[PDB]
């Protein structure tokens, strides 16, 4: 019987009116109650001059927590100098895969947040959260489309449509993959065709421009070129510069 009264949880020993206080397993879930206070632990916590981390409801976490000098990692038993279960470890320069999740953790053992250079590569790590940024974000005014932590270059679909996230110095100095500004005009990238309209997002579906005829895929806004395409049933031929003949 683990009952929770005035927001405190606390573990009883059934038949004794009295609280209990230590580690405890309770449905395999371990949890950490004060031996002071008999209040179950949450969030960051010290225990025996080692680090821990607690989720709302006392149970003990393993991963990537917040805590007050930065994101700690909080790891499985034997990762370092065989630390305890749940204890935040010395992990230092180097990368963490917790499962398509991906950290890095810098010098002094805390994960690394903002913008960062690391072999010479920029990557992205969100601040909430530690976790290298995914898919489309807005990060001080200007567009990225994230892939494990690094901006891409290339025509991606966001919420606004497909942008052209660029190759730097394309326009105002850009960094490699921020969106641009790039107006009513072609874009030839690795052998594939885009139309960007007045809005800077690349055109789909049939468009006639300057008297030729395009077909723009609706799923990576590509120019269907190169050879004979089917298009709701009916069989055409694109040429390699993408105009239909
Ligand atoms: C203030 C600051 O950030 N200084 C950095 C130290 O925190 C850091 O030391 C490591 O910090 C981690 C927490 O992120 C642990 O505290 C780690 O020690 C713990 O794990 C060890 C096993 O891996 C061992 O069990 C210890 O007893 C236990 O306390 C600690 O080494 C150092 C090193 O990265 O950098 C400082 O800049
Ligand atoms: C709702 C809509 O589609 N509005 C269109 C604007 O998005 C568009 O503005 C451009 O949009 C691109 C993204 O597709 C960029 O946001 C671009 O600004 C960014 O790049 C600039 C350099 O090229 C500069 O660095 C800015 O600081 C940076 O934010 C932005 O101009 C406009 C113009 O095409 O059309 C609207 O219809």
């Amino acid at each position: 019987g683990m009952r929770t009264i005035d927001g405190k949880k606390y573990y009883f020993n059934t038949n004794t009116a009295e609280a209990a206080t230590g580690w405890q397993t309770i449905d395999g879930k371990k949890y950490y109650f004060n031996t002071n206070t008999s209040i179950a632990s949450t969030g960051y916590t010290i225990i025996n001059d080692k680090h821990f981390y607690f989720n709302t409801d006392g149970i003990m976490q393993i991963g990537v927590f917040k805590g007050p000098d930065g994101f700690e990692y909080f790891a499985p038993a034997n990762t370092d100098a065989n630390n305890i279960e749940g204890q935040a470890i010395r992990y230092q320069n180097r990368f963490l895969y917790l499962h398509d999740n991906i950290y890095y953790f810098g010098n002094n053992s805390k994960a690394a947040t903002g913008w960062v250079t690391i072999d010479g590569r920029r990557y992205y790590f969100e601040p909430n959260t530690a976790i290298g940024a995914n898919g489309y974000k807005i990060i001080d005014n200007k567009n990225f489309y994230f892939r494990n932590g690094l901006p891409q270059i290339g025509v991606f679909k966001g919420p606004n449509g497909f942008e052209y996230f660029a190759p730097a110095n394309t326009d105002a100095n850009n960094i490699d993959g921020q969106a641009i500004r790039y107006q009513n005009r072609f874009l030839h990238l690795l052998g594939n065709i885009y139309y960007f309209g007045n809005n800077s997002k690349a055109v789909t579906g049939w468009q006639t421009i300057n008297g030729n005829m395009y077909y723009f895929m609706p799923d990576t806004a590509m120019a269907a070129a190169g050879g004979l395409f089917e298009i709701d049933g009916v069989i055409y031929f694109f040429g390699v510069d993408g105009v239909k003949a």
